[PDB]
């Protein structure tokens, strides 16, 4: 089958490799290094000779690279180009100037130029770097997760237990503030008989412990709403939600309105209230929710999510909201 | 009449019969064994050499494929375009990556390609088997159907005797949970004087005990609202909505306020408080509710639902609503 | 005159008559024995070789057509086709399976056709037979039409006096219920110097004490709206709605808020209090009526409705609301 | 100047007149006879050979014209295409069926063809006759039009002093109650100094007591919320709506929402309180309404209208609302 | 400067003055004579021969001008013409028969023709005479313009110290009743020094106690709000505008939400508590206002707008609302 | 790199300084000297031969050019039409009258011309200099910024020690108040290890202890929303937007709602209390914010914004609203 399946590809390989190996050798000859760092979160740079990376703990590092070909403005615009084009999108100092793409491997790419940024020698790249681990969840008690509550122990055995029978579970708080990795570790507690059903931007969710899963991506035509959509039509018993957007934000709520079983899904918002009002917002956003009253909405949610758990800039749950 | 009738259709069912045989063979020589199987109620395949079959007793059951032709890249992509082609759409792997359509005999079938799917060899079918069988009634009252009623001779006598007489019922719960089923065998109360029409998506209602019928289904073109709009212009004595859906959704409403004798229904609800705020969203989509308030279709469905039956995920009433 | 008169439809005669032919005798061909029976509502044919009619007494009667070449799948196609054309519709197995017209003599007919029938040899017909009798009010009475009420004398009196008087008055109740039927016998209460107006969809009224007046039909580009508002041009003392359906529903109410007259329209409602709701549905799909609160129209057109009659499936008056 | 004025006509006549005169000689033909008749407010045609004329005394009555050529079914056609063109329009038997438009002299016109008429023999014709006549209020008086009044002199002097002072005035009632001609002669009470303009549809109103003047007249491609826009524009002291429509509707509570002087209008209500229902609705239809609570406009015109005054079917005022 | 600025206008000055020249003989030949009077306000024409000219006492004085041949036919079409084109439009009997444009010198000018006007020879026109003088405020004092106040002092003292603090200022009343006026002669109360920018429809506010200003004009493409708009990108420190409109409407309210200083503007508006519906109203018709509840909006101009000043049409304040 | 950088910026360079170096001259040419001038804040010019400047001490100052070659009409069409191709926009005396664009250097400039200035020889420009020094805050509290405040103390140390935690700050206050000016100072609390990200449409704000941050500017093409979006994917601590505009309007209180860490804007409201209703208002006008409540917004706003400082004309803190 290989031998087949390998003419088969053939020919869309060649072709996105023929447009992924020159973005390939600009990403490996500019932020190669950063790439490599450790527990490292965003890597920035402000057209101004000087790479800006954040780590976990929270710390802006700043490294020089005044010496060196690949920060000249020209080796910077042809890996600008280079990501435009992978994504099938175009960056220029007129139209285009704003730029969101991804690299080879799936980091969000934020690139901004001229007229948009200071001037016409500074380019603007921003790269967000995924979740690439995977802590058992015993790991987080460990480091003191749910030390800042006063429910630990009915908090700690409220998710086992929770995820275990299926309620629907949102995990909020700011960029970075480590939702992905402790849904992908709160993970463990679900019967690995279930079929789960991921939708995400950016592969980061892992599967250790499930043998029966599909996984489902967003981006360019394709929508988070279209995989949330055709996720309910592939019969999942886990639908993993990387990050409510505001597409599927109201067909998320008629997800919950048909007592759908297990939902878990990280989403910014600041606490518990919170992420009520914020639901309740995107919702509205979408045409379908035109004719219901928007404080009809918030009642809606906090009828159908069984809990939350919000995590502050320490990466810590300060927030264990439950029924 | 059949010697012309024949060749009166010769020319359709060639058609139909040169796009229908390539995807019976395909169907056959990949899904064809699964599709054998007695008691399942899905087969999903996770372009990972794996086809994972959902029984009914909800369990999932994994078959091992690595050595098959059937599931070549190649193979598998023509039985896909086979797919797409037979419901007259396109499946490709740029603006058309998702799929949904329907095999030879009606199932429905999800599809989904790279960019969707995780990579370029990752290919995604999900199908759906139908309700194939009809458990009389007495047998769901012997598998003790409303056993966790306490209600339970009151249940029993209501369905039996309010749909007797045309009360407008409603039958709920999550997604295999043998709603659809249920539906089939209390149709044995319903006088065999009645004209029924049903509009389903996939037959699957029987009329056992029943004469003067119709059936109707919608697809492509033909949406749900037009088979219920022509119904309600076909002199139905009962009409059985295979589903409520959306488009549905508030001709339904309007179709309860004219007093109309029995109607049945299937509904994803996790119960019957939340079928009735289901309902409520579903008409407000339409945009003749454009005018109306919210908490006034809620209200307005509670005047006319005469009672509601929720099924649980392990196939037993649960809750048992009336007047 | 009419030697004239006839060289001067010579054009437009030729032209109808030479497609109302071909569908006359097709007609006369299928349905004609069937529609030759007396007292008889509907007769619908499930493309399963059995016409069936239904009878005013409301029971469903089987005829079998098995050896009868009127139903081979041409011979009813050329039916099918002649009753499109006749109405300029077209009807076919791709966008047009579904079909709505008339025949000869105006009998609305629904016609459906695969793949919106269970398959490629089911041709779904339904033609309903309108009111082609009228019963004087006194037959109404002998029958026991008012019998079912407390107020039987108040009820014979108010419609009799009502009338005479011009109030608004509306005759709701399921699908052959008989209210048509119903507000053609009462007629004989309006005085004979009234000139009036209808808007009907099939001629059913007959004027049998009224000289001077007027029928309105609408139909394909025309709408019930546009006879309406002809109508209200027209100079009425009466005016006949033969059913509010929808456009009209709005300037059915403005009509209502100028203070006219004697109104009398049959509608489907299962009840006053129904018959009440059913109308702000209707009134708010009106665009006019975007920028007026739905409860708002309920109220309105509580106050300008006199007086409602509905009728049960036993074509008796069950609920006489005044007032 | 006449000379030059006519020389300066001639080209705008010749085309006028070469469209006028046909219709001239048609309706003379026709309608001829009829339109001679004195206190006559309709003359209707049924297309059966009869024609009705409606007398101010309320009575109809029938006049036989079975042996006249004027009323050919071509005869007949000629007539109404020359209404049609007269009034830039078209009518025959497909797209334009319905019709109205006017007379060489200015009457409304309703025109109905098959297939909208009971068959293709019947032509049904409406012809409306203005208000071509002024009694002086004193014969109002002496007729009895305050008799049903109870503050029959409170009555008599308001709407003297009233008017004299400038308050909006609406008169309401039905078709033909006398509205139009009440109106006419209450102007008595108009300092003649005043400079009025008026909107009508038809010339029905007079000025027998003010030189100051100047009538609008909307039809066609012209509006009645165009007239009464540039009517502000004319430095009015008085405006004389004929009839509140639906598109001044709005604008009118605007101009009265400005504070301004005598406001006079005729409208189609049964009563006060409908007639501020009545206004209400129809100012909700301009999409400029759209921000403001229908509830918000009833009150609206409550504070600004000053009197009312309605006119039952008997040619009598039967309600004269104040303050 | 003047030499080149010359040769720099030259283009612009032709083509303006050989549009303008043509229009200004034919004003000179026509209302020429009128245009000489002193304290007229309007200029009406109602194609009868007469010109009806209104005196600022209020009274319409009637010019006979049967002998005159700036009166023909022609000889006013020419001049109608004129003034379409001169502001770039069309006037003519189909399309465009009512017209508003200006004359020479910029007074507003509404000319109306058939089918609008009664007949064919009758061509309306209506001429608004602008403000074109200036009285001291002292003169206002003078002919007791706060005479019918009882809180005399209280408001000659606080419009004075008021405005040189800079409050939110309104002035309404019927046309012509004097506001503009008004408002011109208040102006000597705002600080000399005070940067001053005024949206006028026509030139009529003049700057005599301001050196630093510059004056905006709305007509045509360039709309009331496109003038507010570059006025608050202009750094004014009072606004005055000639009028709200409806544009501004919304716009203004934004504007006094920010807290902006002096504003002035007069109104259509028979009182304080009109005046401020006036505005809700308005506002809600700019799409911005969409979202915002109406009775919100009434609530907000009556927290930003200081006092309001209503002028009766006998030229006299009647209403001080203050705070 | 510098030499490629050069080689690579050649031809942006080439065309933009083929269009800056024209408007360089002019500019230079016409306000040069006006522009070298210490502490002034705008720079208007009336088309009449004198240039007014407004200086920081709120004092008007007007320099007379009557002699001078720059202030030809030719000569200020040119630099005119210099600003708008700069822009790429169009200025002349027919649909673009009105224009807004800016300087060499970024400076707003309002031109405006006739037919919308008074006459053919005005014309209006309008030059806006922006914050270009930056005082220490010590140097606020030196002058008595905080003076007016009668919680000086509690005040000076909330903005402090706020500030240095990230709340959500509001400067507001009229045209020139020295918000930005004030903001700019502030700064100097915010840990320099913060990535701070600014939103502006004139560069005015500087980093003077924060070597990690990254200026996005707005102006054409791209929208202030648009520079917000991709701040929120450029992974800021905090975001100082240069002035809440409209578009961010919404965008913002979501941003608020997800719980965003310091923000801080400035704001044209003229206290706190109004800054809440002009951010509710803002927020309405966008489609997002159609199905919420008004009412719903501020409150939304007022649980979100940490404190609010509002400055009077005279640069002094006269309101400081927290919590
Ligand atoms: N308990 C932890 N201990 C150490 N590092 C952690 C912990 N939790 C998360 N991280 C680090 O945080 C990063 C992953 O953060 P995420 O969980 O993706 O953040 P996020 O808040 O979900 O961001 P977005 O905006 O939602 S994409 C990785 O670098 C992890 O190694
Ligand atoms: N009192 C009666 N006795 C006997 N037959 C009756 C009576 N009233 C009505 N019918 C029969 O009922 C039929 C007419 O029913 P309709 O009055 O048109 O029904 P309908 O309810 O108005 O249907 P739609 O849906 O409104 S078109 C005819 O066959 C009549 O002969
Ligand atoms: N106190 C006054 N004494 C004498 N004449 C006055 C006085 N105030 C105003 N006028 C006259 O009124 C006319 C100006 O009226 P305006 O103040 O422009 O009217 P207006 O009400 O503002 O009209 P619009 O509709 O707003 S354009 C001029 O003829 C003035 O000479
Ligand atoms: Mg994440
Ligand atoms: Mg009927
Ligand atoms: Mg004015």
């Amino acid at each position: 089958l290989s031998a087949e399946d390998k003419k088969f590809l053939e020919v869309e390989r060649a072709l996105k490799e023929a447009a992924l190996n020159p973005l390939r050798h600009a990403t490996e000859e500019l932020f190669g290094d950063f790439l490599k760092m450790e527990n490292i979160t965003e890597i920035c740079y402000n057209g101004n000779k000087v790479v800006w990376v954040l780590k976990n703990n929270g710390e802006w590092q700043p490294f020089d690279v005044r010496d060196r070909k690949a920060f000249s403005l020209s080796r910077l615009m042809h890996f600008a180009r280079c990501c435009a084009s992978f994504k099938k999108k175009t960056i220029d100092n007129y139209e285009n100037p704003i730029l969101s793409s991804n690299l080879a491997n799936g980091e969000r790419v934020q690139i901004v130029l001229s007229p948009v940024t200071v001037n016409d020698e500074t380019i603007s790249i921003s790269i967000r770097i995924p979740s690439k681990t995977t802590y058992p969840h015993s790991f987080f008690e460990e480091q003191g997760f749910y030390n800042l509550l006063d429910n630990k122990e009915q908090a700690i055995s409220a998710i086992k237990d929770g995820i275990a029978i299926g309620k629907n579970v949102i995990v909020c708080g700011g960029t970075g503030s480590g939702k992905t990795t402790y849904i992908k570790s709160i993970m463990e507690f679900i019967p690995k008989e279930e079929r789960i059903i991921s939708i995400e931007d950016t592969e980061e969710i892992v599967f250790k412990h499930h043998k029966n899963y599909t996984q489902l991506f967003f981006g360019g035509n394709i929508t988070s709403a279209d995989c949330l959509k055709s996720c309910l039509r592939m019969r999942p018993d886990r639908i993993i939600l990387g990050e409510l957007r505001s597409s599927e934000a109201y067909d998320f709520y008629n997800v919950l309105c048909s007592g759908h079983k297990g939902t878990l899904t990280t989403l910014h918002a600041g606490s518990s209230e919170e992420a009520f009002i914020r639901l309740a917002n995107m919702s509205s956003s979408n045409s379908a929710a035109r004719n219901i009253k928007f404080e009809s909405l918030i009642e809606g949610f906090k009828d159908l999510i069984d809990m939350i758990v919000h995590i502050n800039h320490h990466k810590q749950c300060d927030e264990f909201y439950i029924k």
